[PDB]
């Protein structure tokens, strides 16, 4: 039978006590859901592990071979009923060996093997194998030195194998220690999501998680035709060699060379070759090699180099500073000493001294300058087109697909090239066909989710492919990220994003949730499915333009919104010497050779910490002087209990300012007892408390409510609320008999909006959702900086106290210096992407004093600045990190249609309105204002005459009142 | 000589490590000579 293994065979990776953090690492863990094959003794293989369990006493003990037989070393671990057996012998009497260890429901085991040791893992659980989790702790590592390919359990039968693979998993460990839960990061997209963003449960939106990749499937070998064995025997087997200072060269070409009868023998006293390496050679192809041969002293041979001095390397033979080539002397004639002047490279004169001797032999490669003739015997295969592959064209190796091509080559050209250096095309060297090349397919992976707490489904975006490629590259198992539990489906959509492996395509247009490009976004509609639709604009409307109708409001309403503006954030310090040194000495005085590294950056914070408390007083330090709040909060119907603070509470903050403290919900030193941390990194307190900005709101609302507009302006003059209210009226365009008249209508509205901002900040909506974006963003970039304290940068260690118990002065000078410069980068991003930030900031509460000047201490008639609609007065309130403004507005709601004129002709003049317009009101001809209906009689107080009217288009006949 | 753009192409290098500072012509209208 088979079954699956869910969520069993995890172990505790190593030997170290974490508590209530998340851990990630990469092992052989047996991954979640696989199958177990039940047996209800055969040899079974053994790789790379095994996981054992065994449900039934019946069942005790293995055999860890490799043939089973008496001509291999074999382990067994047995239970005499009280002694737990291990020995290491030739079983089939035993003879030959070399361990011996002899010592005093559901059970469970892993055992791997690797570096010559096996660790075996051990589990209890008292109860086909059932669904839980639980975790295995070591037992013993035995060094043995064996191969285990097979195995077989000992019985004097139902036990199930897993079976162990590389993967990755995300443990959590407890408060106490002990690890409770896991994820396997490539069981699924959701899983991969989980490990990336290092949380168990993930919000709704778009995700970048990966990058994918298409792996090759062929091989693509191309060579000339070449067959002539080379000759490498005359050159150096030869009877005679030429004096140094008449050196004599030979050309290699239409040769297939060896290579390999040069480095195989100690014959050579040097071997010394310069821009390649010697095992290299056996693949590369040459275009020609030239060999230099000459006889030499014995000190001399030293001399024959790259940018040597004295009479061989100066009068008699030069080598170029940019040489290609190998350099060969062995032990075994004139030689120029009096010339006027140096010597070019490669080139010889023909005053000489007479001279153990050596024989000296230089090769130079001519590379791929022309086409290739010499090179070693690797073999040939048929090209593929239209397909990811891995080439080889004369050593000019790759990965890619090959396609046809209209390029057309001048005859001495054998490749070519683009601008950061890359062959786009090459010519055949058998069929002279020209060939480009291009990139496999590649991009990111996006994982669209609504929430892990709505739906456990989601949906991937593969970035910038067409997606038959996907599609196929997916079904033939050739994507890098392959996710063992993942089915393409039939819902595959094109977008010009890339394309939608998971959603479907509906035609109804909605408004946005989830935006994935070029006019697409995703939501979670109706059992519920991931859809993908064509985003609408907005909801169609039509007014119909006509030449004398006009639309008048007969009615109004009063609504409080609200406005989140983010002034300030948290402020820190770092102590340099303790992020990139520590308690270390010698750390110190290496970092001493910087300069000025550690005062420039203390002094950049200081500036970003100075500027947090500067944008807090530019807004909220506004008023002169501190107006106390009324004891009665009723001004003639405007309840103001919800917005100003109650004395019979402990705390200043009204009950609002509370709503709006407990929504945002808010390592490193800090105190309010004062602790440290080993990083050096602290967060600083505020010069303004929570009570003093909340003193300040309050004397606001206070002064608000009681002198209205007067106080940005000089000194408060008190004035009664429902006058102030008329004022405002006046000042939106309305008289103040629409105020005086329908005042407990208005009254009462305001009281119900208020109402409705209290119970939709308690509804736990995310109406504040910039001050945690100002949370999340410093805390991701404080974890950030700490988690850059584990890499190492090419030292053997992060820790600076391992390399310095370790390691003695002279290395460990050189691992501290990469230690030092990989932090010193790490801490100079930190700063600069916090000053930018800070930019950011700051530019936001420029723009909240200005709001609290301008509609808080007045009434601006700039649209759409205070609210939508008519602005009448404003609030402000405390938040952490920021102000939140109640605007209160005007909206005039409801409507008619009524005929209209621009002018009207009494005798023989033509009379004007002074503030409104002419309606007809179905009967006679009134005159009202724009923004509500009041139909006055026409009389000679409201009009104005000027000129006749045979003039304006459109005027009418009416009589006007004296 | 008349002006104009026209382009070389490269036809044979050769091994020689002899120097060149002088050069002569062999004849049986005329040449011009310029210096990179
Ligand atoms: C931790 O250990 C204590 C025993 O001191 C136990 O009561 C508790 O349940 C354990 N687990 C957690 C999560 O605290
Ligand atoms: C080339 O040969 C001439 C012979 O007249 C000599 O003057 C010159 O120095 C030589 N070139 C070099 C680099 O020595
Ligand atoms: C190389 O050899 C192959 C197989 O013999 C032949 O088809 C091809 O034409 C040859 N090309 C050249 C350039 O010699
Ligand atoms: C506006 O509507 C309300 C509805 O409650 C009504 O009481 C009020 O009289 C209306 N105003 C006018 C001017 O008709
Ligand atoms: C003002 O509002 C508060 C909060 O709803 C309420 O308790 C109080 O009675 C109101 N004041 C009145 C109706 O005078
Ligand atoms: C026109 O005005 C008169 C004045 O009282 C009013 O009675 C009548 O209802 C108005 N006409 C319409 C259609 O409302
Ligand atoms: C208004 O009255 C005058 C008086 O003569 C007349 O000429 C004119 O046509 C009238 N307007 C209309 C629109 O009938």
């Amino acid at each position: 039978t088979q079954h699956t293994s869910s969520m069993r065979g995890v172990y505790y990776p190593d030997e170290i006590f974490r508590s209530d953090t998340l851990y990630l690492t990469q092992d052989l863990f047996l991954p979640f859901y696989s199958n177990v094959t039940g047996f209800h003794n055969p040899v079974i293989p053994f790789k790379d592990g095994i996981y054992f369990a065994a449900t039934e006493n019946v069942v005790r003990g293995w055999v860890f071979g490799s043939t089973m037989n008496n001509k291999s070393q074999s382990v067994i671990i047995i239970n005499n009923s009280t002694n737990v057996v291990i020995r290491a012998c030739n079983f089939e009497n035993a003879f030959n060996c070399t361990f011996e260890y002899i010592s005093d429901h559901l059970r469970e085991f892993v055992f791997k093997n690797k570096d010559g040791f096996l660790y075996v893992y051990k589990g209890y659980q008292p109860i086909d194998l059932p669904s839980g989790f639980n975790t295995l702790k070591p037992i013993f590592k035995l060094p043995l030195g064996i191969n285990i390919t097979n195995f077989r359990a000992i019985l004097t039968a139902a036990y199930f194998v897993g079976y162990l693979k590389p993967t990755t998993f995300m443990l959590k460990y407890d408060e106490n220690g002990t690890i409770t839960d896991a994820v396997d990061c490539s069981q699924n997209p959701l899983a991969e999501l989980k490990c990336s963003v290092k949380s168990f449960e993930i919000d709704k939106g778009i995700y970048q998680t990966s990058n994918f990749r298409v792996v090759p499937s062929g091989d693509v070998v191309r060579f000339p035709n070449i067959t002539n064995l080379c000759p490498f025997g005359e050159v150096f087997n030869a009877t005679k060699f030429p004096s140094v200072y008449a050196w004599e060269r030979k050309k290699i070409s239409n040769c297939v060379a060896d290579y390999s009868v040069l480095y195989n023998s100690t014959f050579f006293s040097t071997f010394k070759c310069y821009g390649v390496s010697a095992t290299k050679l056996n693949d590369l192809c040459f275009s020609n090699v030239y060999a230099d041969s000459f006889v030499v002293k014995g000190d001399d041979v030293r001399q024959i180099a790259p940018g040597q001095t004295g009479v061989i390397a100066d009068y008699n033979y030069k080598l170029p500073d940019d040489f290609m080539g190998c350099v060969l002397a062995w032990n075994t004639y004139k030689y120029r000493y009096l010339r006027h002047g140096k010597l070019r490279p490669f080139e010889r004169d023909i005053p000489l001294n007479d001279y153990q001797p050596y024989r000296v032999v230089v090769l130079s490669f001519e590379l791929l300058n022309a086409p290739a003739t010499v090179c070693g015997p690797k073999l040939s295969t048929d090209l593929i087109k239209n397909q990811c592959v891995n080439f080889n064209f004369n050593g000019l190796t790759g990965t890619g697909v090959l396609t046809p091509s209209s390029k057309r080559f001048q005859p001495f050209q054998q490749f070519g090239r683009d601008v950061s250096d890359f062959t786009d095309s090459v010519r055949d060297p058998k069929t002279s066909e020209i060939l480009d090349i291009s990139p496999c397919s590649f991009g990111g992976v996006s994982v669209i989710t609504p929430g892990t707490n709505a739906s456990s489904e989601v949906a991937v975006l593969y970035q910038d492919v067409n997606c038959t490629d996907v599609s196929t590259a997916i079904h033939a198992d050739q994507l890098t990220p392959a996710w063992r539990i993942y089915s393409t489906g039939n819902n595959v959509f094109q977008t010009q994003a890339g394309c939608l492996i998971g959603a479907e395509h509906v035609d109804t247009s909605y408004e946005c949730d989830i935006p994935i490009g070029a006019g697409i976004c995703a939501s979670y509609h109706t059992q519920k499915s991931i859809v993908a639709y064509t985003m609408s604009l907005g909801a169609d409307s039509s007014i119909a333009y006509s030449n004398n109708t006009i639309a008048i409001p007969t009615n109004f309403s009063i609504s409080i919104t609200t406005e989140v503006m983010p002034v300030s954030m948290a402020k820190t310090s770092v102590d340099c010497n303790m992020y990139i040194c520590g308690d270390s000495t010698e750390c110190a005085n290496l970092l001493l050779q910087y300069g000025s590294f550690c005062t420039q950056l203390n002094r950049a914070l200081s500036g970003i910490a100075a500027e947090q408390d500067r944008n807090t007083r530019e807004v909220f330090a506004q008023v002169k002087q501190m107006y106390k709040t009324p004891t009665l909060k009723y001004f003639g119907g405007f309840n103001f209990s919800q917005i100003l603070p109650d004395p019979l509470k402990p705390t200043k903050r009204s009950f609002i300012e509370d709503l709006l403290f407990n929504k945002v919900t808010l390592q490193y030193g800090e105190c309010l007892i004062c602790a440290q941390k080993f990083n050096g990194l602290t967060v600083l307190p505020p010069l303004l408390t929570d009570d003093m900005i909340a003193a300040y709101t309050a004397a606001l609302v206070s002064g608000t409510a009681t002198a209205g507009w007067t106080f940005g302006a000089g000194a408060a003059l008190q004035i009664p609320f429902a006058m102030q209210m008329a004022y405002r009226f006046n000042g939106i365009g309305v008289t103040q008999n629409v105020l005086y008249e329908n005042q407990k209508q208005i009254a009462n509205q305001f009281n119900k909006a208020i109402s409705q901002i209290q119970e939709s900040l308690t509804t736990t909506s995310t109406a504040l959702g910039k001050l945690q974006d100002v949370v999340n963003q410093n805390a991701q970039a404080l974890n950030t900086l700490v988690k850059q304290l584990s890499s190492n940068f090419g030292a053997i260690s992060s820790v600076l106290n391992d390399i310095l118990s370790r390691l003695d002065k002279v290395e460990a000078e050189v691992q501290i210096d990469r230690l030092i410069t990989g932090r010193l980068q790490s801490l100079q991003t930190y700063v600069t992407q916090q000053l930018i930030r800070a930019a950011e900031i700051r530019a936001s509460a420029n723009l909240a004093a200005t709001k609290m000047s301008e509609c808080v201490l007045g009434q601006s008639k700039r649209v759409d600045f205070c609210g939508k609609g008519y602005h009448l007065m404003s609030f402000p309130q405390a938040a952490p990190h920021g102000v939140v403004f109640l605007h209160v507005t005007y909206v005039p709601s409801q409507e008619r249609n009524f005929t209209t004129a621009p002018a009207i002709c009494h005798e023989g003049k033509a009379y004007f309105p002074r503030e409104g317009v002419f309606v007809f009101n179905g009967t006679s001809w009134f005159i009202t204002q724009r923004n509500f209906f009041s139909p006055q009689i026409i009389t000679t107080d409201n009009t104005f005459v000027s000129g006749n009217c045979d003039v304006v288009i459109g005027i009418i006949n009416n009589t006007v009142y004296d």
